């Protein structure tokens, strides 16, 4: 367990796949594809209890995942730029939305409204 930045019951998705994102600036697209190793291929989230709908779930995901690779590096000799973060926000959102869907089903299969 940890509670490093709130994580005292949070969870960590196994290694995922990098999604595709198309901001449509001809620097923004390359900026993702070129820098991608700098971004965590795993997302942190909380367990899917009572509600955990994607709104508060993606909120807590992007909050904590950024916190535990940006707030815990930007002091340690990284210095994650806002432009680099702008990419991480979506990259974490996407991968969090994937993980959200996984545990959503696992929750759902007990909450069934058919």
């Amino acid at each position: 367990g940890s509670v490093v930045g709130g994580l005292g019951g949070y969870m960590l998705g196994s290694a995922m796949s990098r999604p595709m994102i198309h901001f449509g600036n001809d620097w923004e697209d390359r900026y993702y594809r070129e820098n991608m190793y700098r971004y965590p291929n795993q997302v942190y989230y909380r367990p899917v209890d009572q509600a955990s709908n994607q709104n508060n779930f993606v909120h807590d995901c992007v909050n904590i995942t950024i916190k535990q690779h940006t707030v815990t590096t930007t002091t340690k000799g990284e210095n994650f730029t806002e432009t680099d973060v702008k990419m991480m926000e979506r990259v974490v959102e996407q991968m969090c939305v994937t993980q959200y869907q996984k545990e959503s089903q696992a929750y759902y299969d007990g909450r069934r409204s058919s």
